[PDB]
Parts: structure tokens; C-alpha cells; sequence
């Protein structure tokens, strides 16, 4: 009489759009149940809030808090400077909601990713399967290319995010897997169709994925890959430290954007890891028809922090982590990027490129405290 | 009658100059038996090292610790890279050594500013008098403008820091004068010939210091005047709120410079005031023939800090500070400047001009956490 | 007696205002009978129209074309891209159209300057006399101070423009006036209240002028003077050379601005004492109630043009120009600013301030080429 | 008894190098006689004069003009200011050279490009064929890509300054060959090993180029492909127009580097297609065992380029030139690229975007005015 076990699923998405990517986004989350938390910005039309209460009452547990609704709860959480207008950073406060609701699982996507299968939600709530020996996969380099996993046409690609003084060697690496004790509180699904490439990949070989071939993996502990926000788990107790960075800081001037997953994914990836759980790639796949972007202002907006990128993952690796749970380990992780932030050296290092951190790092906490607010 | 009373005093220049200057500044300073600690850099010659050892003969107490002393003492306080060279930022050097050597007074100089009375180190050791019922001056706008204090031509003008915004209605302010207690902890000596002014007054007027008529004030809790680095005496216990701010930061992409002592200046005199203590502006008076300037260029490296300093100052006002001690209230002070950066407003508030508030943060604990470590 | 010299003048003002400016305008240029073309922009809005009406029934002959018909006209001269909007840069449509209209005397003003007597447009009609032996003023720098001929509180001042390495020697100066044949073709008149100074000194002193003491003065061959466009009349054979520079270059990444008037006053002068012709300075005098600016954003505008201006002049006094007429000699000018973007040398000679000078000759020869199309 | 044919070719290499690389050159060049020209900055280490007059007298005709030898015909042609150096652009006074020397081919090479065949200098000796009936190859889209004459791994790459918007679209656009006159005067030979691709590629699939396999085209009149000056010659009429563009200007305050060939080479190519000459892609090969550069770097540097790159060469379509010559013809496009300057629209197009265009154009004119006075 094995019974008692629900687990919640809440979907959060920020979007500009009329919402029209309900009508294939709606089905999958209405047949399981699961929350989706759409969150608007100033430049999102009226057309939206009418596509969600159409949703609405065919069966979707879907809300659109406006603009006026999600400042106030801010305000109330003392963090009214926190989170800026016209930016998917924005869908921090999908998180944060999802959050104070007791949801047991949180799903990143966007307006853009459509789910394949019908058990969308019940892959992504391997978050929630608890510690169990399981194989793992090692990497004798440290990463792990979650884009060999599928079929990509016309080569083999590395992620968004992937760091690039890693790739050439990357071939060389020896990958093993072995039974062992993993607790998984972060799956990143895959994407068919446009993967979750830089722009300086999509520029050179306009890459398709075809189809997942590889299966899935749990990344033991000293092997890293990014992990993204458009369509990714997190277990609640992993949502502490999934805060969406602030992008628009400069980097020589230029000012660095699409990277905010980018840092949350590794940031995550990191207290995870010094917490003893672990970060799973591959199921459930999603389509990614991707937004129409100029490629060269995609290129413009990423150069800035892929400059940066690599020296920070290096170090990263150098710094040990304290904390209990999330919270006091992001809060320590805030701390170790400011000790970074001075001891790295490189041409790209000018110093408002070691005052991204620094005001990444207090964001970081501004972040934590309000949700130790919430508490 | 009194002994056992023993005033020891540091006087710190740091400089790239061929030593020439202490022919007019050692005679003072031997005489009082003080101790000279020259702080010299990458770029300085070798000439210096052979004008302190010229100038020690005759009985100075001069120290000129080498580049290689000078990084070796940082590494060993576990702050390598917080004091850039080639830049006048070395000086952090002296006030640490200073302090660390038990110091009562130290007195922050630069190499052109030369002692006009035999009393030099004497007039200074008022930072040591401790609390006592004073005449203290007070300002209906809350500023005080030392530059009143001297015989100027062609014009009045105010000091290098002093808030723009507030300059206009300044000649309507009241002043007043009454009997208060006041413990002086921070005595900043007046300048004749070319004035402690920014470049756009030097640009506009090109004054000229003519004589010390005011005489002395020390300003009562809630009116401020900047505070430079070039004649001022700080007592050891506020030594650690002196700290000279790093410059280089930009401000929508310029970078700030010769603001390092504004930011300090204000930033001991928060903190004084915060723990009952108390700024005095007067003698000792010295001459001040400034090193040749290319005055435009003074201009481009000030107008940054200049654009976000009245700014700074108003919201400073209304953050109360936390502490027992100068160590304490200083760090108080740091995390009072990042929650600044993210409420205040303004066209040139961009991120980075954000960010700069945030790293100079995290430099100041560095540099409390140097300061604790050696103690 | 002498009859048939019929002087046509037309007023050339630009604004975003809602035409109120026109109550103490209008008077003293619809009594003599003078044109007032009112240029807006995209950023204008409706009252200034209404306010062109209603003074227009009160029988001033003010005339407002809109955005489209500017553009209309600059398509067809082939000049679609050299004017832009939300600039003040828009004067020139006026410049324009009063050129092709045949006008005698262009009268360049702001909508904050007022005349103070009934005789503004007769004094302003003095580049129209044609040449004379007359009293013309030398000075052994090259320099004129026109802000000499006010009473200025609280101290003395130079005029916008005015070049910063000639200022302390220039009360050294030696001033003369002999008679001497001249051809007044521009008329730079004077202002009351808020003078044409730089941000550098209205932040500095902030300066008042009381009244116009020093009567008027017309420079010889080899002295120079900044002439604004608040104003300054021009005789319509200098008009051509009377372009007002396009701002918004960056120099070492900051964008000038404020300036568009500086180069204009310079080059017109420049170009009129090559063909033999004089700038004057004094009468008619206006009152300037400056509207309201932030001083500081000012100085952030005006640093970037200020620290190449020096160099320019000193340059452009050793290039000797061709042309028997004002469009020639502009032309052969904006050739010469080429060659002075490659030879000057300085630290604020960055590759963007030297492609500002080669942009704006580019766009000068558009400007004359428009010139010689309506022509 | 056919004889008289005689053509002299001169190879032009600027470098920084030891001289090494003049071991492998060396054998190719003497065994045709031709001359090398070497062409050292005020950064090449005396090593490389040694190896020059040791090469010498081996039998190389190779010269190397010290910095003050170059300085002096530069002073004496009146453009003393135009080749900076600490830059590869000194490779313009080795096409200077070449061209007052009377040199039928000039051959632009780099320091890491090694001949693979014995009849390099034959095969470049092409340019020198003069018009015939010959296979020219045209592109239904206006462009070729000379990397599909090539064997690449891991996958299809197009090269450096290729556009990047018709990339895409260029699998389906039609290759055609037919026999029609053509004038062959520029070679691009291709290259083994590292191709000559962007950053952007290089980061993405650090391609290599197996084998040449598709042997020499030339292109037809509105078929265009990127001419790089590591493996090209030029005929000695052509050379005019093959002035290499220097870099450093600024697109949105980030200097551009690493294209001052691909403007040089679609520079020199639209002005043969006007002439009725053509651009031909093949052979000689040579080996490209490229300098070892930082790819985050290459990358920081040719994004400013590739941002403007798309949009100039649209427009260049559009404009039609004039000229009798190649001198005549490159002025006329130095004057077409300042009206496309003021015409073109999109983010990148900063005002010292269009600043580029229009310092670029004078550099050019200051060039053939240079080559003028050569005459
Ligand atoms: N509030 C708000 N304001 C905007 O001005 C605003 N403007 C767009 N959005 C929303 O942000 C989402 C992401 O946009 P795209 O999917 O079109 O662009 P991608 O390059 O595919 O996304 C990449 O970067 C993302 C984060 O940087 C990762 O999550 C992805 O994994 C990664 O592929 C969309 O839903 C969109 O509608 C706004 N939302
Ligand atoms: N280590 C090092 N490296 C350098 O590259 C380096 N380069 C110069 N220096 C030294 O810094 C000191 C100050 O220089 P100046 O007196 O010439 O400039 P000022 O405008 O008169 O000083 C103003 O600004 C100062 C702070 O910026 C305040 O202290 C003054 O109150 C205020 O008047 C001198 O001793 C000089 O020799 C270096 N020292
Ligand atoms: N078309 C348009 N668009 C705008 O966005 C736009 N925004 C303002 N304006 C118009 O430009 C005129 C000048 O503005 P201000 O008088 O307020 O500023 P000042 O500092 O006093 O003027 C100084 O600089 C001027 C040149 O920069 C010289 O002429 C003067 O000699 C000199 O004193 C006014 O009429 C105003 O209404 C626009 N016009
Ligand atoms: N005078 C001088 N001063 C320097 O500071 C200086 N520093 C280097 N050099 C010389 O310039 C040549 C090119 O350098 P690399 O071959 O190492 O770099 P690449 O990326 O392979 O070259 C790419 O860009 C070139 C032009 O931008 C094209 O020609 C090539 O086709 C294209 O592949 C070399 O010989 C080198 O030794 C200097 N020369
Ligand atoms: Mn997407
Ligand atoms: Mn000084
Ligand atoms: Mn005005
Ligand atoms: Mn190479």
C-alpha cells in the first residue's frame, strides 16, 4: 500500500511575448498538474494576461503577477533595487515565488522550449529521487560536453558556457563511469532543434541538434558543465543558490549580457558539489525554436563575460567552500568570488572587470537575505 | 611639574622625486625628532635612496623600505595585490608601518609641501590633547569651508571634495561658535600658494594662498569640510579609517583618480564623528609649491569622482554607522557604501560607476583585516 | 538724401520650449520688420506651434516648419543624414533657410536670450556697412577677452571657447586700437545675467554680468575670440562658413558636446580674416536667463571637446587657407583640420579624436555641398 | 627564338621575429631570384638584421630598412605620421618600396608562411599574365569561398572577412564556370594548417587544411571573396589600391585589429573589377604554422570590425566608381567609403563607427598622394 508520495512541480518563465507559446507550452504542465509562474515586465503587452486567463480556464495552474505586484512583494522582502525592468532577470521573482509557495521542484525554461514528451514534469522530478548509489560519470579534465549527448549537425559543439581553453584537450580526456553515492538536485534537460551554443559557435557552424542519442548522466563530484536556465530542474533546497546574475556590468567598457544562467548554472553546480549532491544532463528534451536574435549582437553581448569565464572557473576550483545548506554556501560563494576578483591576472582584468564581481557578489547576498526574510 | 608624557609622531610621504624635497622638510621634523617614512615606488629613481641616506646622517629618522620590503611585508599580511604600483595609492604603505611601529601621530605629506614654522610636528600633536570642553564650529548647511580660513586672491573658492551642489547657498549659511566637548583626533594643517582646490577651480581662477587669517576651528557633530592627504595629522586609533582609497575605477568608462583622499578624508571623518571624535582644520600651516600639473588633464581624472560625489555625501548622512572602534566602524562604513550603490540614482550611476562602490567596499576590509592581522 | 538700402535680417532660433520665449522676443524683431525662423524638433512640442500662430497674428513674420518639411527640404538638397534630431544641431535648417531666402543679416539666438533695447536688429545690421577705416583692437597674444567689455561679479572671467593656455598670460597682454580698414561681417553681441562661460568656470564662480561697460571693439588681423550662436549676426556671404559642428564624437570614448558653436565661431572667423573681412564683439547686448542645466552634466559634455580645443587653435594659426569666397575657404579649412588630425600629438589625441576631425570636414563639405545645390 | 620575357618579383614581410623563419623562405626566393624586402619595427630585436645579411650572402637578394631608413623616405614623400609603428602596417613601406623599385610582382607574405612547392614565384608570376579568354568562375549570390578548395577538418569553414550574413545562404547558391576575358592581377594563394579563418571560427572548430584540392579559380565581375596579404601577390599596377588599412579605430570604444588586410584586399578588388581585372584563389600554397596567438584576444579585437564589415560591403555594391587607373579609382572609392559612411544604419554605427570610414578614406589619399609624389 506504497502511498503518500506528490511532489510539486512549479514552471517559471519571464517573457515579452503575447503569449501564444501557451498553446504548446500548456498541455504537458496541465496533464501533470504543475504550477507555471509567467512573469511580465513593463515592456510585456496586455496580450499576455489574456493568454494566460485563457489557459487558465482550460485547466492550467498558471499566473501572471504584473508588474505592480511583484515591486510590492519586493518591497516587502527589502529588496526594491534588486531585480531591474526590461531583463529576463526578471524571472527571479518566478523563482523566488515558486519558492515561498513550498513547491518541491522548479522548472527555468522560456517562452521558446516545448516539451517533446508527455512526462515533461515527471523527468524533471529526479530532482526530488533523494541519495542512491548510481552511476556517475567522471572526466579525467574536470568537464563534461552534455552537447555529445545528441546528434548535432555539421560537428560536434560545446555548450554556452563551456569554457574555451578546455575544448581543444577536451578529446583527449578519458571518461569513466562507476557506481557510487550521488543525491541529484539539479537536471538540465536537453535541447533539440537550436542547442544552447555561444554565439561565437553559432556563428561559425549554425549547429542543429537532430536528436538525444546519449541518454543521461549524473556528473560525479570534480566534473563540471554549464547548466542553463531554459529547461532546468532545481530541487527547492537548490534554489537558494540558482539566483539569475545581473548582467549589463562592463568589461573594458563593453557591457557583458546572456550570461546570467551561465553563472547561476555553474554557481549552483558548486554548492551542490560541496554540499554532496550532484547535477544531472539529459532527460526530459525540449524544442528549441529559438527566438529571431541578430547573431552579431548576440556575439557583442557575450564577449564580455567569455573573457572573463575561464579565469573565474579555474579559480573556482582553487577555493574551498563553507555552509551548511545552500544559503551559507552561496553566501560563502559570494566571498570567494570578491578573493578572486584581486588575485586574478590577465589583460582582460581591468578594474571594472573586478567590480563585476564585487557587485555580483553583494547582489548574491541581497539575494540571500531575502530570502532568509521569507524564511 | 608634568613628564612621562612622550608624543611620538610618523610623518608619511611617498613620492617618485629625486629626494630634493627634504632639504626644506627634514629641518622641522629632526628637530622634533620625528620620524620621515619615505614611501618610494617602481618608478622612482635611485637619487631618493641616496637623499635619505644623506638626510639621515644629519639626524633624521628616515626610513625609504624598498619595493621588495615593501611587498614582502604586504604578502606576509596576506595582502598582496590590494596596493597598486606607479601610483601615489603606496602611501597605505607609511600609515600601515606607521601604525604597525606604534606611532601616536601620524602625519600623511606629500613631497612638495614644506613646514613654514619650527613648530610643525608640535602644532600636529593636537590629535593627542584627548576630550575636552572646546570652542566647536558649527554650519546651518552642515559644511564648512576651510578655504574661508585664508587670505585667497583672485576670488573665494572652495577645497578639493567639497560638494558642488551645496557650494551656491553656502554663503547663506550660519556659523556659530560654543563651548562643547570635543576629543580632536584628526587635525588637518592649511596650505599657502597653491590651495587644496580641484581642477576646475584651478582651471577657472588659478588662485593663490596668500596668508592663515582664520585661524583654527574643529567642526561639531553634522558639519563636514573635506579632509587631504598633503598636511594632516591623524591620531594612530583613527588611523585605521585612513586608508587611501584605490583610484582607477571608471565612471562611464573614465577613469577617477586624485580623489583617493577625499574618499579617505570623509571617511575618517564619518567615523571620528560617529565615535565622539572631531576634525580640526588650521595650523601647522605649510607651503605648498605644487608639482608642475597638466591642469586638463587633472580635470579628466577628477570629473569622475566629481559626478558621484555629492551623491555619496547626502546618502552618508543618513546611514548611521555601527562600532566601538575605528576597525569597526570602518567596516560598518564599507557595507553602508554597497547598500548605497544600489539606491542611488542619477545619470551617472551606470553599472560600473555602481561596481566602483562595491570593490572600494571589499578594499577597505582588506585592508581592516591587514590591520588586524598585524595586531 | 540716401534711399534703396533695404537691410533684410532673419532670426534663427531652435528650441524644444513651448514658445513662451517668444512674449519678449517678438517685439523688438517685429518693429523692425525682421524674419524669425523658429526651427523645432521631434522633441518639440505642440505649444510651440501655437505660440508661432498667435505671435504670428500680432504681425511678427515668424515662420515653424515642422520636422517633415525639414526633412523634405534636406532630402532634396542631398543632405538627408547631416542634420540630426533632438540636437540643437538643428539651427542649421534655419542658417539654410535664411540663405536661400536672400536674407541680408542672419541673427543666430537661443530661446533664453532676450533684447534689452528697441534698437537690437539695427546695431546687429553692422555686418552690413561694408569696409571702412575704423578702430580695430590688437593684442600682443592673439587673444581678445570679450567678457572684459561686461562688469562681471565676482570676479574676472574668459568667455566659452576661449582657449585655457592663453589665460594666465593673458593679463599680461598688450591691448591696442589704431585705425585701420576693416569688413565687419560677424557681430557677436554681448549678454547680461548668466555669461557665455565654460561649465568649468559657471561651477567654479558662478558668475553674474552686471552691465556692458567696455563698449565696442572690432579685432584686427591675427586676434581671435570664441563667437557663440545666442547672439551673433553674420553677414550671408559668411553665412556659408558659419556651419554649426555636428557634436557627439567620443574622445578616448566620451562624447563631446556643447561645443557645435565653438568650432562654428572659430571657423567663420578664421575664414573671414582670411578673405579680409572682421569679427566685431559688444552691442546689441541681450539679457540671458539661462535655462535650467545640471552644471555638472555640462562639464561632462564640454570636458571632451575642451581638451583637444588648445591644440586646434594653435594649429590652425600655422595653416594658411585658399578661396576668394566663404565657400572655397571653409572647403580649403576642412581640409586643413585633416591634416592637423595626423600631425597634432597629446595624450587626448586618441584614434577617435583624431576621426572626429576627419568626420566633421567630411560633413562641412557636405554642408557647402548643399550650399553650392540650393545656389 | 621567343625571349625577353623577364619578370621581376619582390616578396614584402614585416616581422618582429629573430629571423628564423628566413631558413625556410630563403630557398624558394633564391632559386627565382627574387627580392625579399623585411620590413623591422622599433620592437624587432637586432637578431633579424643578422640573419638577413647572413641569408644574403647565401645569395638571397634580401634588404632590410632600419626604422630610420624607413622614416626617412617617408619624411621625404611628405607623410611622416601615416605608418605608425609597435604594428604590422609597416608592411606598407615594403609595398612602397617594391613599387618605386619597379618590381613587375609585389608578394605579401608573413613571417610564418613557408612555400610547399619549388615554383612558388612562378605561379605568383600569374598577375603578369595580362587579359585572355580564360575559365572565370561566377556565384549566384556575388560571392566564393576559397576554403572549398580546400580539405578542412572537422568541418566546412569560410574565411577570414568573409560576410557573415550570406554565409548561411551560400550552400545553396550556384557555382557557374565559362570561358570570358579576364585579366588576372591579384593572386591569393592558399594555405596549409591553420587556414586563414576569423577568431570566431578558430574558436568554434580549430580548423585544419589538409590538402589543396580544388585547384585555381578566377573570379568573374560581381563574384567577391576576401584577399588576405599572408600569401598574395599583386600586380605591379594594382599596388596602388593595395594600401594595408590601419587599425586602432575605435566602434563603440573598443579598438578594431587583425583587418587591415580584408579591407585591403576587397579595397583592391573592387577597384580591378572596375578596371576590368580580375582576383584569382589557388595556387602557390604555402604552410601556415601560424605565430602563437591568444584566440580570446583575436576574437576581443576583429568583433569591432566584423561588426561594420556586412553593412560596407552591401554598399559597396551600390556604389559606383570612377578612375582611369588604380590611383584614380582607389581615391575615388576613399571618398565613396565617406558616403556610405554617413548613410549606413544599425546599432554598431556609433559616431566613431562612421569617424572610421572617414580617417580611413584620408589615410588613403594621404597613400596614393605618397605614391604621387614618387610619381
Ligand atoms: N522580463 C523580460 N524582459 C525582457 O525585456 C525580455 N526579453 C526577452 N525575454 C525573455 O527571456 C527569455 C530568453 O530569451 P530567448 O530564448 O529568446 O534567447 P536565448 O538566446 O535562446 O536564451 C539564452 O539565454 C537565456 C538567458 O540569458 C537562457 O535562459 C537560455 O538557456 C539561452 O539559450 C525568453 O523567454 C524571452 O521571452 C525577456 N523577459
Ligand atoms: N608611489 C607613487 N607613485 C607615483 O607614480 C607618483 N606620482 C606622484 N606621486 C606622489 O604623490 C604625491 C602627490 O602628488 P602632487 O603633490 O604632485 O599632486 P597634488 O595635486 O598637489 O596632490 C593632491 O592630491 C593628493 C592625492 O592625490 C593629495 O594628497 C593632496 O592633498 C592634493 O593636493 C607627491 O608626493 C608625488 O611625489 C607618486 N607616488
Ligand atoms: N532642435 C533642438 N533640439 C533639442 O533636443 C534641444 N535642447 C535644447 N535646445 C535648444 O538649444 C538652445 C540652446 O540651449 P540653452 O540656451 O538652454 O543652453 P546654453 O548653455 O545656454 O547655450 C550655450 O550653448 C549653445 C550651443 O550649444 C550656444 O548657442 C550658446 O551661445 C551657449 O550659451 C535653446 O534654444 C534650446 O531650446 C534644443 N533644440
Ligand atoms: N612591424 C611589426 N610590428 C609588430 O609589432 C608586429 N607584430 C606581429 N608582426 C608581424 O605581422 C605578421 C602577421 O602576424 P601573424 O602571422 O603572427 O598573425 P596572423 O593571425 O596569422 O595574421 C593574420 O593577419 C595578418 C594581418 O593582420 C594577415 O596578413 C594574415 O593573412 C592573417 O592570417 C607577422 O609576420 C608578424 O611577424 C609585426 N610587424
Ligand atoms: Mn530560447
Ligand atoms: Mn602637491
Ligand atoms: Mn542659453
Ligand atoms: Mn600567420
Amino acid at each position: 500500500h506504497m502511498s503518500g508520495r506528490d511532489i510539486s512541480t512549479a514552471v517559471v518563465v519571464t517573457t515579452i511575448s503575447d503569449g501564444g507559446f501557451l498553446d504548446r507550452l500548456a498541455p504537458a504542465l496541465r496533464d501533470a498538474g504543475a504550477r507555471l509562474i509567467v512573469i511580465p515586465d513593463r515592456n510585456t503587452g496586455p496580450a499576455l494576461f489574456a493568454a494566460c486567463e485563457r489557459h487558465r480556464r482550460l485547466g492550467l495552474d498558471v499566473v501572471c503577477p504584473s508588474v505592480a505586484e511583484q515591486q510590492d512583494l519586493l518591497e516587502r522582502l527589502a529588496v526594491p533595487d534588486l531585480i531591474p525592468y526590461h531583463s529576463d532577470n526578471r524571472r527571479n521573482v518566478g523563482y523566488l515565488m515558486a519558492w515561498m509557495e513550498g513547491f518541491d521542484v522548479i522548472v527555468s525554461m522560456d517562452d521558446d522550449n516545448l516539451p517533446t514528451t508527455d512526462d515533461f514534469v515527471e523527468r524533471h522530478q529526479v530532482v526530488c529521487q533523494g541519495p542512491r548509489t548510481q552511476p556517475v560519470t567522471a572526466s579525467s579534465d574536470g568537464w563534461f560536453n552534455n552537447c555529445a549527448l545528441l546528434e548535432v549537425e555539421p560537428t560536434e559543439v560545446f555548450p554556452r558556457g563551456f569554457p574555451f581553453h578546455a575544448r581543444p584537450a577536451h578529446a583527449q580526456a578519458r571518461t569513466s563511469v562507476c557506481e557510487r553515492p550521488a543525491d541529484v538536485r539539479i537536471n538540465a534537460g536537453l535541447w533539440l532543434g537550436d542547442p544552447d551554443v555561444d554565439a561565437i559557435t553559432r556563428l561559425a557552424v549554425r549547429p542543429n541538434a537532430l536528436a538525444h542519442s546519449g541518454g543521461s548522466v549524473v556528473l560525479a563530484e570534480g566534473t563540471w558543465c554549464p547548466v542553463n536556465s531554459q529547461n532546468t530542474a532545481v530541487h527547492r533546497d537548490a534554489l537558494p543558490a540558482y539566483y539569475f546574475l545581473r548582467m549589463g556590468q562592463p568589461v573594458d567598457g563593453v557591457p557583458m549580457e546572456r550570461f546570467g544562467d551561465i553563472f547561476s548554472g555553474y554557481f549552483v553546480q558548486v554548492c551542490a558539489q560541496h554540499l554532496g549532491h550532484a547535477v544531472r544532463f539529459g532527460d526530459p528534451v525540449v524544442e528549441h525554436p529559438r527566438n529571431e536574435h541578430d547573431l552579431l549582437d548576440d556575439l557583442h553581448k557575450e564577449v564580455p563575460a567569455v573573457r572573463l569565464l575561464d579565469d573565474i572557473l579555474d579559480h573556482l576550483r582553487d577555493h574551498p567552500l563553507e555552509g551548511g545548506d545552500y544559503l551559507e554556501t552561496y553566501e560563502s560563494l559570494s566571498y570567494a568570488l570578491q578573493e578572486i576578483a584581486e588575485r586574478v591576472n590577465g589583460r582582460a582584468w581591468s578594474p571594472d572587470a573586478r567590480a563585476f564581481l564585487h557587485r555580483s557578489a553583494h547582489l548574491m547576498r541581497s539575494w540571500t537575505g531575502a530570502l532568509r526574510t521569507v524564511a
